[PDB]
């Protein structure tokens, strides 16, 4: 593979799209590779990790319980609800809703959770409160995936998202149990995790959440590292490309491959 920045540039040229990327040491927050790290990209389903961080903050405060059941109606469901549509009769616990949102990308689960934190405005307030002054959620599922050209709504930047993920996972803002839960949900991703594992060299840790949206929007937030260790946060977003989903996937994979082949800093 080319060197990481070389590969990232090639991905833009080939997709005729914008790529944004950061690679960050998990333990220290040291920024390692960066590209358009201060530019705005749709979060899409990657927002669900931040959402469940806010939910866990409420649990830690005793204002929420992972075991609390939420009940809802078929008329509440939005597009793509593989787990939540199965529980119209019995409801789902808050913990199961976060598991469905993160591990299956369930959109109605995410909306039910989003309401518990005060909606898009509440989640944005939580972000400001942890010192992310950039990331913003404005819409619910599935409008938050619209990726309107030039729109600031429902965006993050690679740098802000990486810093925020690090805060949630390691800063002790969340309790020990909550930090561990948020990572385990990402470890358990069923959408992309198994596929990624199947193609990663032996010895590499992976945890992830992916997203997809309109106008080619695509992304991944991940923890990655050799020696079976979660060493670095890698955030990669794509926007404004007409390319097939297959090609967007392949380009993100190519950027990942370049980072892995050229890991030593
Ligand atoms: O610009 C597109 C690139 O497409 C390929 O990339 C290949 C790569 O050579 C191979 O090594 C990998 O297989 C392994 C996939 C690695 C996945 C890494 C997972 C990452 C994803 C991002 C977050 C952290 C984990 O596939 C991709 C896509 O076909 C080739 O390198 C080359 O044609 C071109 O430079």
């Amino acid at each position: 593979s080319p060197q990481p920045l070389e590969q990232i540039k090639l991905s833009e040229s080939q997709l005729s799209g914008r790529v944004g990327m950061i690679e960050m040491d998990l333990a220290s927050g040291r920024t390692l590779t960066a590209w358009r790290a201060d530019e705005r990209f749709p979060m899409m389903s990657t927002f669900k990790v931040v959402l469940c961080g806010a939910v866990l903050a409420r649990v830690d405060a005793g204002d929420e319980q992972l075991e609390r059941k939420i009940h809802y109606r078929q008329q509440d469901l939005v597009d793509y609800s593989p787990v939540s549509e199965k529980h119209l009769a019995d409801g789902m616990t808050v913990g199961e809703l976060c598991a469905a949102a993160i591990t299956m990308s369930d959109n109605s689960a995410a909306n039910l959770l989003l309401a518990t934190v005060g909606g898009p405005a509440g989640l944005t307030a939580f972000l400001r409160q942890i010192g992310d002054n950039v990331t913003r959620l404005d819409s619910w599922e599935t409008e938050l995936n619209e990726a309107l050209p030039g729109d600031a709504r429902d965006t993050t930047t690679p740098a802000s998202m990486a810093a925020t993920l690090r805060k949630l996972l390691t800063s002790q803002r969340l309790s020990a149990r909550s930090q561990r839960q948020l990572l385990q949900w990402m470890v358990d991703d069923r959408v992309a995790g198994p596929l990624i594992r199947s193609v990663l060299p032996a010895g590499w840790f992976i945890a992830d959440k992916t997203g997809a949206g309109e106008r080619g929007a695509r992304g991944i937030v991940a923890l990655l590292g050799p020696n079976n260790k979660a060493e670095r946060i890698v955030v990669i977003y794509l926007r404004d490309t007409p390319a097939s989903m297959a090609e967007r996937n392949q380009q993100i994979a190519g950027i990942g491959a370049a980072l892995i082949e050229h890991w030593q800093r």
